[PDB]
């Protein structure tokens, strides 16, 4: 009848994020307590978020008015993947549902008889959307439809069933300064202090969290956040880390924050990803300044040569700011959920944030420790589905993020021609063979949630160039007729809104 | 064009052949070739929640083919008698509703209105027990509902429909079917129609797998062991429906060896018994099944069927792919038959070789057709386990029979974890998670747990929704009509 005891260790994104949905979830019926250091810095990134980061906040309560301009926050409609097939050509992997005409997806008719060369413009609105810069609501906050006019899904149907399930980008640190200021005036209780000892029982059960200025703190459930650290799940439970450097070699980032003239600039309704020459580089558009940040190998690239790549890519703007260097670390723990302690964030696991999926992650642990929470005598089955649906999320885009590279007709440096050499997973070097004849579908992709529906492996897969595919027979003997009806309807539709739509600053600019 | 040429004219091959030249036509050739000593099986009334975009697919409206075939509406299956005597819930064609990011039938098992989580979760569920129609009578209405129907009749209408298009057909006998060099299919050997070419072969010959089975020597895997129903006896019985109503639903009722179905139609009902022969011999099942349909079924014809349950090891060798009873089949349980045909003649057009026989497409067909069988055919075995009537022997070896290693570990998340994406089949086999969720709580051997989090979650939403359904439901009820009204009146 007593209250469940949280205890939350790490002040951070993944930290706030999952103070502020277990405390509106239930309430003063779970005693949340966060600790997290003063000396101890934050990541100091992660600003763009995947296709089901709108669900997070509905489940908060909290309306964009109410957040947003906290925030510097930006829309992000799809990731713009710069020279990834070759040099001043683009494509983009949009957060909008796939239509399918007779019972094949529109891309399937793309290959058979396209009417551009870019597949994104021809089957995706949103693809006009982010060329011409649009914001994706009206002056009047009305979204895609002129005269204004929410949904109760889960955060898997909602972007499974949401027609444009939409993005943002936003600074790592005010969104976490909001959430604290969310989840204190729902009775959150704060604690600023370094844990120097995590002491465990007789059954290797955490009991408390040694503190140095605050004494010991104890609780029922301890919830892992210290980032790459992994101060109570790796190091104190011992819980062993995998990695996943084998497939995926990029190790290191180095990045910078850039104001701007966010108004001669303009800003997009994207995050983009330009292929270099041992890596990639985004950018991450804000109210008033860019996010920017070289993501490489160093095996292929010096720290050194990496900062200046980064610094004559962004121009004279960015040559006096402070370089921010970041070692990741790459993989995932081999579970998250170990007796009384689950890790959230960083300390669960990474992988790089080619489709910015680290807040997703985030998200969908402490959807799944609401699911699977903990309050009688702790079944193994709750703590086993718990971590078999972390891992399955981890591993699937694990895969979906090989692809990009195996994907990738790029081919001029050595980090390119590696990239082919490198040895991949036996399932997922199956499933390209089946892709190549059979486009991607809901029974030849990764079986379990991972977050990425077929749409996202055919934009991958058509838009980086190097694996063929190829348009199923059927379509040769089909009426292309209706096809070619819903691709003039995509054209007409992206024509009419790209004409009436306002440019993000005017839309934040009208409150 | 291609050359298809479809061997067997049941509802399996007809649903094929309309199915193609609706997709296709003209850019592809059908003949279809039926024997006219072999007749049909001859049952199939009932259908699954699928059945409805295959008529939108032949552009079909309701009013076109349903008084054609003595066609009835399906809102659920109605399981009787399977816990204990007297007791029947609802396995609905209704979609399950979310609080708060839980299931209702979660909120249920946490502090659930009455003991009947079907009543309380599903809308359909007073529906069935009111005997009401889903639609008003003046044709007003995801509620993806089934039908019910004589497979003769449509058999029939889609020929029909089939020959209205361009399909040719052919009522002769295949004495023959010659295999070429790499033992691919050249032609079928007709009795006095001469020899019949093609480029792909469609083998619908039921149970005989003639083109499959016999000519091509795919092997057979059979589901025996975990579904020993093997016999059925079948009878159509025809009544005054305005009497006793017509119930929009199928009726599976539990007894001594099995258990028997009561489809209801325009003027008669379908009705038969699925049982097993070491625990019943068609004499006594016959007199059973007759016992309880009563004295209108004492002078009718009864349809004896030795059943053959599995599936092909592959649907689709070389230039042949088997469709119907010839590719495989489990016990109506559910009724699952016509949606095998539905979905496997989709999986055709979806990987049509009218390229060069490209061997990941044939693949990638005999994958889907596989895991529907293994999906459903789990499903099924669920029936049995959950099944909490124990009186005869029959009903205690369902306990003590081989169980599938797969199955019996993910039973044992449910018991704590409930049905949901990620526990189940994880690939496609018609069934969601609420099915699942259904025939757990109904039949009544297996006990579950509510998640722990709803002992500290706020009850208001969801008491709000159980409200919301019964008020629904109380309106629907007291506002729709009979479903003989319905069709008495059209
Ligand atoms: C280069 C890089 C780029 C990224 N880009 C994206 C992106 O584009 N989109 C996206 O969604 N995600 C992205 N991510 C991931 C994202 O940044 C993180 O998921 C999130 O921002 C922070 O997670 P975290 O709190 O676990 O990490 P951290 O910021 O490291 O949290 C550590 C917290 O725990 C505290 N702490 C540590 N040890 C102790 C201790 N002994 N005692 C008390 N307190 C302690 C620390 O003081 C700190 O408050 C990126 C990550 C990196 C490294
Ligand atoms: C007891 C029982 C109950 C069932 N209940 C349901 C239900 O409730 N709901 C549901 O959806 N499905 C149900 N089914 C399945 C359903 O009956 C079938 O899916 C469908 O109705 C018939 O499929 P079929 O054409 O492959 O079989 P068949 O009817 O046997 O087709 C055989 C055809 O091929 C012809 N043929 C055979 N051999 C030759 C030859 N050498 N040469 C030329 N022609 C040949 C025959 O003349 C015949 O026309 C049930 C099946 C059984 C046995
Ligand atoms: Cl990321
Ligand atoms: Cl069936």
């Amino acid at each position: 009848r007593n209250p469940d005891k949280v205890v939350i260790v790490g002040g951070g994104t993944a930290g706030w994020m999952t103070a502020s949905y277990l405390k509106k979830a239930f309430g003063e019926r779970v005693s949340v307590t966060l600790v997290e250091s003063g000396t101890i810095g934050t990541v100091g990134v992660g600003e763009a978020t995947f296709s089901d980061i709108r669900h997070f906040f509905e489940f908060l309560d909290l309306r964009e008015e109410e957040w947003m301009p906290a925030c510097n926050a930006t829309y992000k409609l799809a990731v713009r993947f710069q020279d990834w097939q070759r040099p001043g050509h683009h494509f983009y992997h949009p957060f909008e549902q796939m239509r399918s005409v007779d019972g094949f997806p529109l891309t399937d008719w793309w290959l058979q008889n396209g009417p551009t060369d870019r597949f994104d413009r021809d089957c995706f609105v949103m693809a006009s959307l982010c060329d011409a810069g649009r914001s994706p609501r009206y002056l009047n906050g009305s979204l895609l439809q002129q005269e204004f006019d929410p949904a109760g899904l889960t955060m898997s149907e909602h972007q499974g069933k949401t027609q444009f399930p939409y993005a943002y980008h936003f600074e790592a640190a005010l969104l976490a300064e909001f959430l604290s200021g969310y989840s204190k005036d729902r009775g959150v209780k704060h604690v600023v202090d370094e844990v120097l000892e995590v002491k465990l029982d007789d059954r290797g059960w955490i009991s408390h969290v040694v503190t140095k200025e605050h004494g010991d703190i104890g609780g029922d459930l301890f919830v892992d956040c210290t980032g790459f650290r992994g101060v109570l799940l790796n190091q104190a439970l011992g819980v062993p880390f995998v990695s996943y450097q084998d497939t995926l070699p990029n190790d290191s980032a180095v990045a910078l924050q850039v104001p701007l003239d966010m108004e001669a600039r303009g800003i997009p309704p994207y995050t983009r990803a330009t292929a270099k020459e041992a890596g990639w580089i985004w950018t991450i558009p804000l109210i008033g300044r860019i996010g920017t940040g070289y993501v490489y190998a160093k095996d292929y690239c010096s720290p050194e040569e990496a900062e200046r790549t980064l610094r004559e890519f962004v121009g004279p703007e960015a040559a006096d700011v402070e370089a921010n260097h970041i070692r990741m670390r790459i993989g995932r723990s081999e579970q998250s959920w170990k007796n009384n302690c689950v890790a959230i964030g960083l300390s669960s696991g990474f992988v790089e944030p080619l489709e910015s999926t680290g807040i997703f992650f985030i998200h969908h642990a402490i959807e799944q420790l609401v699911k699977h929470f903990p309050a009688g005598d702790w079944h193994p089955q709750l703590r086993a589905g718990y971590n078999s649906a972390v891992a399955n999320v981890m591993d699937g885009v694990r895969e979906f993020l090989v692809l990009h590279y195996l994907g990738a007709a790029r081919n001029d440096t050595r980090y390119w021609k590696d990239t082919k050499t490198r040895a991949v997973p036996d399932a997922l070097a199956e499933r390209i063979e089946r892709w190549k004849v059979q486009l991607p579908d809901s029974e030849n992709v990764f079986p379990y949630y991972h977050g990425l529906p077929p749409y996202s492996y055919m934009a991958i897969l058509l838009g980086t160039g190097a694996i063929g595919l190829r348009p199923s027979p059927a379509l040769a003997l089909a009426d292309p007729a209706a096809a070619e009806k819903e691709f003039t309807a995509i054209r007409d539709r992206a024509r009419f809104l790209v004409d009436t739509l306002p440019s993000q600053y005017e839309y934040f600019a009208a409150m």
